[PDB]
C-alpha cells in the first residue's frame, strides 16, 4: 500500500513536476477532443425572457503524448486524478449562453496511461430559447451551440461519438418531458479566412409534462 | 505561559511535519482504497418549488476518513491528540450531490479535525437545490423526494463509501419550519454498469415530507 | 517618519520575526467574547420561514503573542491589520439559511495588551417563523452562535451582556424590536464528557405602525 | 518612457517598504465625494433602496512621493488598488454588500497624490414613503472608516453638494436634492471625535 | 519529432515574453496605446420598466498592438500566433460607464497575440445599465445608449477606436423578445473645462422593440 502511494506520487511529479505541461494545440499538431452531452433536466423555462436552464454532464476527451506513461514502471497503474486546474483543458463554451455556466461537480479529470484524458464537468446553463408552444403537444424547439473559444478547426478538431444526446438519467418529474435532443458536428467558414471552425449544436424539443 | 509556549510550538512543528516535510495524501487507489463514512443531519426543508420541481434543503453533512500518512504519536508532540486544519491544505473526498440544480453553498467555516490516529472529521454545511417534485407536499400522504451522493471519479474499489446508520438524523431538524419530516432515510446502495467489472456506490438520501398544519 | 517606522518595526516583529498564533488548545483555552448589535430586520419571509437580519458582531480575545510594550515602540499602543493575517475564531450561526454577507472592511484592532477586536457588520438568513409578526405580540425567533470546531475547553465563548444592543436599530425598520436578548448555554453530547459552548440571540419583533 | 515607468513603480513598490497605514502621530487626510449617477430601485417592502454613484476618494503620501526629473518627466502612473493602501471608508447602513463597477485603478501624481473613484451599487435602509408625491421621500446614509478615528483618518469634503451633472435623466426618480455633509462626533467612553459623511437624498417618482 | 519541436518552441516563447521580460506596465503620453473597440449585439434579454436597466449580451472586440509582444517566427519554429489567459497580460480598463450590476463574463478569459504583437481579446458578456424602455411596445420602439471607455486614462495614452460605426448584428437571436431596429457605436471626442487633454468614449446607442 505505501508502494502503490509512493509510485503514485512519482507518476504524478514525474508528468507535472519534471515534465514541461502542454501549453496547448497548434496549426502543425491539433488536437482532437471529442464531446458528448448527458442532458439531466430541464429546469426553467422563461417566455418572459426567453432563457431557458438545463443541467447536464458534458463529457470532455482528449489525448496527450506528454501524459503517457508504461504502468510497468509505475507499479501497475493504469489511471490517476488530478484537478482539472492543474492540466491544460479544452476552453469549449457555450456560444449563447445568457449567465455564467454554474459548475455542479468536483473539477477533477481521469488520466489514463495511454494519455488519454477525460473530463466531465456537470453544468447549469442558462442560454436564449424561445419557448413558445412547451403547453402544446408539438412542444417548443430549442438549441445551442458549444465549441472552442479561440481555436480554429485546424488547432481543435472537435467530434462527437454520436449524435443522440444521452437521456438514459433525464429526470423523471421533470417539469419538462425531452421529445428528443441531438448533437450535432457542425463546420463553419467565415468571409475572412480559409480555416474551418467547428461546433456541436445541442437542439432539444421539449414539451410541458402532463 | 512556558507550558503554553511549549505547547504552541509543538503544535506548529507537527502541523509542519504533516504538512511541509511530509509528501501529502495523492488520493485513493486500487491497491490502497479509502473507505469514507457519510452521514447527513438534515435542518431544513427551506423552500419547495413545484414551478421548477427543484426543492432547498439545509444539512450537515458528516464526513470521515483516516490516513497512515496523518497519524502521530501524542508523546512526540507535547500530548497533542489533535487539531485543526482548513479543508483546503488537506485532500478531501469528492463526494458530489447527482441532481443538484445549482452549486451547493456553503455555511460553515471549511475546517477539518484531525486525530493522532490519523482519522479526519470533516463537516461542511450546506444548502443544496436539487431535482424534486413537490407534488402531495399539501397531503396527508407527502411527496417523496431522493437524491444521490458519491464520489464524481473513484469507483467502489478506490473510495468504499458507507454509513454508520441508514437514520437520518432529525434531531436538529427545524421545528418551526414550513415543512415537516415524515421520514428520511440514508442507505448505501451498490450499483453495476454493464461496460465494467468494478461497483459503484452511493448513498441515497430519501426525504419524505409535507406541509406543516 | 519616526511614528510610521516604529508601526512598520512592530508589525514585522509580530507578523513577520513570530511564529503565529495556531489557534487554541486543551492546555492553552481561549477566551472569546461575543456581542450584538442589531442595526435591521430587513425582510420576514413567511412562505420559507426565513428572516433576514443586519447586525454587527462583536468578537474580542486576547493573546500573549500579540502584546508589546509601548515604549519599545514609539509610544503605540494599537494597531489595524487585516483579518486574514491574523488568526480569527470560528463563530457560525448554526441555523443560517445562506452563506453570511459582510458588509464591512475585513480589518481588526490590536491593542498593546494583545487584545484584538473584530466587529464584522454582516447581513444573515436564518430559520424563522414569522407567524404572529403582523399582531401586538409579535413574532419570536432565535438563532445560535458558536465555534463550528472547537469545545468548550479549546474556545470559553462569553458575553459582557445578555441584552442586545439596539441603541443603533434603524428606526424606519419595516419591523419594530419588542426585545432582543442574547445568552450564553452550556451543553453536553452523549459521546463526550466536554461542554460545548452557544450563545443563543432570541429576537422578539412586529411589524411596524 | 517605459523603463522609466517600470523603474519608478519598481522603487516606490518594491525597494520601498510601503504605507502601514495612518497613526495618531501621523494623522490621514481623505477627501470625500460623491457623484450620484442613479437610483435604480427603491423597495417599500423591506426598506431598502439602491443607487448607482461614483465615490471619489483622494489622499496624500510622503512616501508616493517622487521628482519627475529623476524619470523621465512622468508625472503620473496607474497602480491596481490591491498594490497600495485604501482607506476603508464604508457605509454604515448597507444591507447588502456593495458591488463594485469600475476597475479598480488608482491615480498616483508625483506630489504623493492618489486619486481612486470606485464606481458602486449599494443597497441601504431607506423608507421610501412619500416617493410617489411631490414632496417626495428623503433617506440617508452615512460613511467613515471603520476603524479609524478623527485623530487617524482626517476626513473631509471639498463641497456639501452631491455632484449631480452626471445623473441619469431617464431615471425612474428624479433627484429634488443631494447633499454630503462632514458630522463630527463623540462617544462619552472616548475622547477623540469620530467622522462621518452623511449623504442624505430627496427624491421622487418621475415626472 | 517535429510535434515535441513546436511545442517546446510555443513554450520557450511563452516563457522569453512572460517569464524573462518584465510586463508591458500600461501606456504613458510619450508612448500612448491605440485600442480599437467594436460591439457584436447577441440578445437584449430584459428590459425592466420598473427600475429602467436593461440587459445585453453581446461579445466585445478589442484590439491592441504591443512591442514587447513582437517576435519572429523564424526563431520560434514558425510559430506566428499562440493563446493566453487575460490575467497574464495588461489588459485595457475599458469600462460601460452607466451599468448598473457588475458585468456578467459569458466566455474563457483568454486572449489570441500574433508576432507582430497584436492583441485580440473578446470577451462575451452580460451588462445591466441604464435605460428608460419606454415606447418598446410600439412601432419606433426605445432608444437606449451607453458609453464605453478607459476608467483612468485619457484620450493621450489610450487612443480608443472603432473599425466601423455598425454594431455587428449578423449573430442577433432571431427569437429574442426585443428586435433591433438600429444599433450604432461612434467614437466621441469630450472636453472637460478642467484640463486640456481630451477623453474618448464609444457610445453604443440601441434603438429596439418588442417582436410582434
Ligand atoms: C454565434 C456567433 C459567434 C461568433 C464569434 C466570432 O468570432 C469573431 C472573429 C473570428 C471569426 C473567425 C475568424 C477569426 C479570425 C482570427 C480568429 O480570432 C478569434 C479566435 C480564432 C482566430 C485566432 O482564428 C478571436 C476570438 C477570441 C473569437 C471569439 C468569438 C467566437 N469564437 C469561437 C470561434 C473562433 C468563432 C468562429 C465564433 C465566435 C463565437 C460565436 O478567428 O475571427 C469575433 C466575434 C465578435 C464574432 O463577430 C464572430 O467573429
Ligand atoms: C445519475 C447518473 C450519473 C451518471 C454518471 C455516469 O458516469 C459516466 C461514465 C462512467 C460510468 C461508470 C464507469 C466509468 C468508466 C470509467 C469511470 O469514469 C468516470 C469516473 C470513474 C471511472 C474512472 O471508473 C468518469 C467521470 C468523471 C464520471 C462522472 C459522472 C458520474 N460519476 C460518478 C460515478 C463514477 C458514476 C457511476 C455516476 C455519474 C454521476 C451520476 O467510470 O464511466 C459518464 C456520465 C456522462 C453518465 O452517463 C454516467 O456514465
Ligand atoms: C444545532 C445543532 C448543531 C449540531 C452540530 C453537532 O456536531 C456533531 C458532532 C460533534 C458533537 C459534539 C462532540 C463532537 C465529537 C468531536 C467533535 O467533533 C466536531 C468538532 C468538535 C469535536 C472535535 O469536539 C466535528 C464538527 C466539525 C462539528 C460541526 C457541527 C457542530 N459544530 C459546533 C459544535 C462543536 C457542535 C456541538 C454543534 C454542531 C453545530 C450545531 O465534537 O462531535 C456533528 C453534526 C453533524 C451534528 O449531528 C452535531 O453533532
Ligand atoms: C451607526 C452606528 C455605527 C456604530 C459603530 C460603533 O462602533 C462601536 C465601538 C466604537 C465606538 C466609537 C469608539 C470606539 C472605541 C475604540 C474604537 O473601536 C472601533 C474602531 C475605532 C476605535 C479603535 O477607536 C472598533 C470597530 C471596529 C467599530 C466598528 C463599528 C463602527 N465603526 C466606525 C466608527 C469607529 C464608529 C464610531 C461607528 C461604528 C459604525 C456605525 O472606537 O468603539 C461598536 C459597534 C457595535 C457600535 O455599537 C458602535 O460602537
Ligand atoms: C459619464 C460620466 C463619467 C464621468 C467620470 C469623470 O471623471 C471625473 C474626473 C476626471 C474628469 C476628466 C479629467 C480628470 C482629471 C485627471 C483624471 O482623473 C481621472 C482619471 C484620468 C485623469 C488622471 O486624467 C480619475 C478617475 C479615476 C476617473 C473615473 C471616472 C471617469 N473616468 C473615465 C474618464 C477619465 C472620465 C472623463 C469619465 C468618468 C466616467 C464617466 O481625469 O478627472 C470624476 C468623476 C466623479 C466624474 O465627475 C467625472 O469627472
Ligand atoms: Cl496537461
Ligand atoms: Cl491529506
Ligand atoms: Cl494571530
Ligand atoms: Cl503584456
Amino acid at each position: 500500500k505505501l508502494h502503490s502511494q509512493a509510485n503514485l506520487m512519482r507518476l504524478k511529479s514525474d508528468l507535472f513536476n519534471r515534465s514541461p505541461m502542454y501549453p496547448g494545440p497548434t496549426k502543425d499538431d491539433p488536437l482532437t477532443v471529442t464531446l458528448g452531452f448527458t442532458l439531466q433536466d430541464i429546469v426553467k423555462a422563461d417566455s418572459s425572457t426567453n432563457e431557458v436552464d438545463l443541467v447536464y454532464y458534458e463529457q470532455q476527451r482528449w489525448k496527450l503524448n506528454s501524459l503517457m506513461w508504461d504502468p510497468n514502471e509505475y507499479g501497475n497503474i493504469t489511471d490517476f486524478r488530478t484537478s482539472a486546474a492543474d492540466i491544460w483543458t479544452p476552453d469549449i463554451t457555450a456560444y449563447s449562453s445568457t449567465r455564467p455556466v454554474q459548475v455542479l461537480s468536483p473539477q477533477i479529470a481521469v488520466v489514463t496511461h495511454d494519455g488519454s484524458v477525460m473530463f466531465i464537468p456537470a453544468q447549469r446553463l442558462s442560454f436564449m430559447c424561445d419557448p413558445t408552444g412547451v403547453d402544446s403537444e408539438e412542444g417548443a424547439t430549442c438549441a445551442v451551440k458549444f465549441g472552442s473559444w479561440v481555436y480554429s478547426g485546424f488547432e481543435i478538431d472537435l467530434k462527437t461519438d454520436t449524435d443522440q444526446v444521452d437521456l438514459s438519467s433525464y429526470y423523471a418529474s421533470s417539469k419538462y418531458e425531452i421529445l428528443s435532443a441531438t448533437q450535432t458536428r457542425q463546420v463553419q467558414h467565415y468571409s475572412c479566412c480559409p480555416e474551418p471552425y467547428i461546433d456541436v449544436n445541442l437542439v432539444v424539443k421539449f414539451r410541458e409534462r402532463r
